[PDB]
């Protein structure tokens, strides 16, 4: 299949709604679009979403390594060699997850519409669609049954919310929402880092009596001994997200006495499907269920994302919300959302339109 | 791509070279032929060699699982859903990993040849190719110099020899081959858990003394305990073949600590190359070799074999002469042998002629 040409772009994208995160804050967000074009005129599309307090990629060197100099190897490659490709992508771009995933999508894209079936009957379909939470951000009570209704209309059935690390303030909120949706919808929590030892069996048991499905990253990423310190049953109900990084991660999470019982995978996080498709073997195999989720990022990423997240029978849950805030976006298609449900076209490939 | 038919037969193949195996003898091989054709006529090869004291696989069983009758779910799917395919395979023919090796095979032999390249390609290649060991059953000192002889001649440059347990004649055997060969060959052991504790410290001695690469399964496939008792550097020369079936064995035997550093991989144990692709995944995270090997097998299944064994970055040896001694095969190609070393051909899929 060949690939002839290779573009990229900086694209700005402000947020329709503004929110906060622990010990940060969002506004807007700059995306890289990769646009990967074969011999015989398709379109491979990808995007970088990097975040840098994570992984430690920034913006700057995100686009230094999508850098059209440093990609000149990439021409004239067959697409139909695409994990020789995948290799050589982790091999040539070390350092940048983001930028990497962006590539590794397009090639994805490419080769299932040379295929000529949407990405996830290639990858092999374990699912047809999944719930998708969105996100309430950290703010007080009044506000947060506030964003709470406005999604309830616009029919989503679970919610993710930030939680501060006060446990007045996150505890609060957790019950009164608890209240107010009346079991409308489920709930699942992220105190991003923010908990200690004792803090954590607090919110636990209120998890428990509030019956939220599982604390995401409850203590900071290096401190995976105090997850194994906890007992068994709570750890099961603990994602990591801050702590998984790649397969590398993956295996010591796994490894007895495992560290959790879920784990949310990211593309810019990982580098793109060819080692998210790694994450999920291991993950598989240690009994640990699977959570997609995403950075703020353009649609094409995001069903990059859900492509790979209903091709793996250990996939679970999915937190997908990260393209539905965004002001403008450079593409349509590559999902669908109905009811609070996440499904992919019938078209090829990412089955993304420009 | 649309799967039309599927024909299984078996096959009867004699040795030219009957050999002993601790606690077993063999003089002859069946086989299970499987042939997929595609709607557009295309033709996918399989191969199946169930062995009953490590898989509780029998012949008959394996014929069972591949009765036309219990085949008819496949007719009609799609093969460029492969993936998808392989689960299936795993929930329909879970106590036959031979017969679901033949089928996986097959498939991936089909959909190689829909993309036009060789299966190995398709996989993404990380070698071009690795020299084979064959192999010398037990039999007293001058039948084991004699043998090793004829296979100089033809050679190879890996001998792979069967321990017995009896430590008087093990030794004996190891050290007068290691003076009949000059530097003209490496030898790797094979004990089949005929050891004790007391008596793999002794021979990894030897080992060490004579520069043999590996200690192939010294204990019963139940003691893993017993290798994890081990010092570390001890557990680095020895593989894992009757303790090793599929991905669960494997990560199993790769968490911390870990029991060795070879896994010796087989389609024949695993149920094909889509498991066998899972233990990769496994081992190399886990930073253990791969090791490929097999039964007494047509070249279609040992082609196989090759093709996802150069696919595999961690693949550092094969042990792939299962078909060199049958009196007669149904089909040529697929792998060539030169100078000791195994390639596969240019022709796409498998690369296998009828
Ligand atoms: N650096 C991204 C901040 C949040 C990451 C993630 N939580 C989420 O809920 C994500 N879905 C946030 C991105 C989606 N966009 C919006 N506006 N919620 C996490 O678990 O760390
Ligand atoms: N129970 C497994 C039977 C084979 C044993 C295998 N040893 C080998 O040497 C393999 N290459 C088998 C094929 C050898 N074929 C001939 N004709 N010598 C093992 O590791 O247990
Ligand atoms: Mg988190
Ligand atoms: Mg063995």
């Amino acid at each position: 299949m060949k690939i002839a040409d290779i573009q990229v772009r900086t694209e700005h994208f402000p947020l329709t709604r503004p929110y906060r995160i622990a010990f940060r804050s969002i506004e807007e967000i700059d995306n890289l679009i990769v646009e990967i074009r074969t011999a015989d005129g398709l379109l491979g599309l990808g995007a970088a979403s990097p975040e840098r307090h994570v992984t430690g990629e920034t913006l700057e060197a995100c686009h230094a390594a999508l850098d059209h100099d440093r990609l000149g190897w990439l021409m004239g490659r067959d697409i139909r060699t695409l994990p020789r490709l995948c290799r050589e992508l982790a091999e040539r771009l070390p350092a940048a997850p983001a930028a990497r995933a962006a590539l590794d999508m397009a090639l994805h894209d490419l080769v299932a519409q040379c295929l000529g079936l949407p990405l996830v009957e290639i990858l092999g379909r374990a699912h047809d669609s999944l719930p998708t939470s969105v996100t309430i951000g950290i703010k007080p009570v009044e506000e947060t049954l506030a964003e709470a209704r406005e999604h309830l209309a616009l029919g989503f059935r679970v919610l993710k919310v930030k939680l501060c690390g006060d446990e007045e303030q996150d505890f609060e909120r957790l019950r009164r929402l608890h209240e107010t949706l009346a079991g409308r919808a489920v709930v699942r929590v992220d105190p991003n880092q923010s908990y200690d030892r004792d803090g954590l069996l607090r919110l636990d048991r209120l998890v428990q009596e509030l019956g939220i499905e599982f604390i995401e990253q409850p203590f900071p990423a290096g401190r995976t001994d105090w997850l194994r310190a906890l007992p068994k049953a709570i750890r099961r109900r603990i994602a990591a997200d801050e702590s998984l990084l790649g397969p590398a991660d993956a295996f010591a999470l796994a490894a007895p006495p495992a560290a959790c019982g879920i784990f949310n995978i990211k593309l810019m996080k990982c580098g793109g499907l060819a080692p998210a498709r790694r994450i999920a073997t291991i993950a598989e195999t240690a009994g640990i269920d699977l959570m997609w989720g995403c950075m703020d990022e353009s649609r094409i990423s995001i069903a990059a994302a859900l492509h790979a997240a209903l091709a793996c029978p250990a996939t679970r849950y999915l937190d997908l919300d990260g393209s539905f805030d965004l002001a403008r976006d450079v593409a349509e298609g590559g999902f669908i959302l109905e009811d609070g449900r996440l499904r992919v076209t019938e078209r090829p490939g990412l089955g993304l339109v420009y």
